[PDB]
């Protein structure tokens, strides 16, 4: 065989994840690899030295057929090595199974690894806890059996489906929270039937790394010496976590970026509901999709040290560069905290929030209140906060 290595993903947090998987393989420079992300976003002297690499677009959370003209250039018999997000793996493994009907003896799956996409595998996990696991499991088990043979998508549980690839290939799974699965009850069929199949998303793991493999990775996520520098000051450091929107509508992200200022300044101003102190220095952490709602906040926003959107916020903590206090708008980056460095995590919703018991049904205040990462006395939604 040759093996090719597929990293599916492009979305912050499992592509952190797969590019520190390539970090430990880098020195193989002939290996295939495909990334789904563009050619443009790692560094081209060292995307150069790789004689066997591309670059595929994902669109609708699936590879283009792209992805079939690349793995003909490969007229070997292949082993193929997936690395792909777990919200999405039925979609993206769907050109795969195409492409394997079409090389049935000479492509085999050989392992897939598969990584939480952020919080939505939380947020819908949340909606499935009057289900009967233990059989949702089993139907899922069946209908993924289908969808190889037929490459057809049917579930009836698309949430529960996510977690039975086991039935089929060897598979290992990163989890965002593995203490979400320990302590949601109602949860204990599907940590019984993964047991021994998943690890967290640890970020030690880059203490694992030699260090010339550290240089590379940081090199990999855009983490230079001056973004060190930004923590170079002795004083207490705030870091206000930005967030985003999947919505092009120019009123909804307008709206975003207005409300996020606004809760930028409770933190920062002593009139603030959310005042943190004198003490601290201020640093904005937009949001990596953020586009447009950052730059509102760079423009407007008074004696602030931006930490540039697109380095993922977990590298602070792998360099051991993580502030005293962070706060904002709810987001996977806060279950990367220890406790202490929480200052306020503050949700959003579509439907207005009226009182405490609507806020107790959004999934997402639901997710971290199981994993006691807030309280439910002191819970914000960013529109309850007056214009200051
Ligand atoms: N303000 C932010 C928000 C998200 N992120 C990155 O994007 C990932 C997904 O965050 P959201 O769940 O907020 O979309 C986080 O785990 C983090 O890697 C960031 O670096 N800075």
């Amino acid at each position: 065989s040759k093996t090719i290595t597929i990293y599916l993903d492009h979305a912050s947090l499992p592509t952190l994840n797969q590019l520190m998987h390539f970090t430990k393989e880098s020195e193989d420079k002939e290996t295939a690899r495909i990334f789904g992300f563009s050619r443009f976003k790692l560094p081209e002297k060292i995307t150069e030295q790789y004689n066997n690499i591309h670059f595929v677009e994902i669109k609708n959370n699936r590879p283009t057929e792209d992805i079939f003209t690349i793995l003909d250039q490969y007229p070997e018999k292949l082993e193929l090595d997936l690395h792909l997000n777990i919200a999405h793996s039925i979609q993206l493994f769907h050109p795969i199974l195409q492409y394997r009907f079409k090389h049935p003896d000479r492509i085999s799956i050989k392992s897939l690894n598969l990584y939480d996409d952020g919080t939505a595998e939380y947020v819908d996990l949340e909606k499935e806890e009057n289900k009967d696991i233990k059989s949702a499991i089993k139907k899922a088990e069946k209908q993924l059996s289908d969808y190889l043979l037929t490459g057809k998508i049917n579930f009836d549980n698309p949430t529960l489906a996510r977690y039975v690839w086991q039935s089929q290939y060897p598979v290992k799974y990163h989890f965002l929270s593995t203490e979400y699965f320990e302590k949601a009850e109602f949860l204990q069929p599907l940590k019984t039937y993964l047991a021994g199949k998943y690890q967290k998303m640890d970020w030690s793991a880059y203490e694992k790394l030699s260090p010339e493999q550290q240089t590379f990775y940081l090199k990999l996520v855009g983490f230079s010496d001056e973004t060190k520098q930004l923590f170079h000051t002795e004083q207490t450091k705030f870091i206000f976590t930005g967030t985003t929107t999947w919505e092009g509508n120019t009123d909804i992200r307008e709206y975003y970026a207005k409300q996020q200022l606004n809760l930028l300044k409770h933190f920062t101003h002593s009139e603030g509901d959310l005042f943190i102190g004198d003490q601290y220095k201020i640093y904005f952490k937009g949001h990596p999709r953020g586009g447009d709602i950052n730059d509102y906040i760079l423009k407007h926003a008074k004696d602030i040290t931006n930490i540039p959107a697109n380095i993922s916020f977990e590298i602070l903590m792998m360099t051991g560069l993580l502030p005293d206090k962070v706060g904002g708008v709810a987001s996977s980056l806060y279950f990367s905290l220890p406790k202490e460095k929480i200052s306020h995590i503050i949700f959003t919703s579509n439907k207005k929030i009226k009182n405490k018991e609507d806020a107790l049904n959004d999934p997402y205040v639901r997710v971290m209140l199981r994993l006691g990462m807030i309280d439910k006395s002191q819970i914000i939604f960013w529109d309850s906060l007056k214009q200051l």
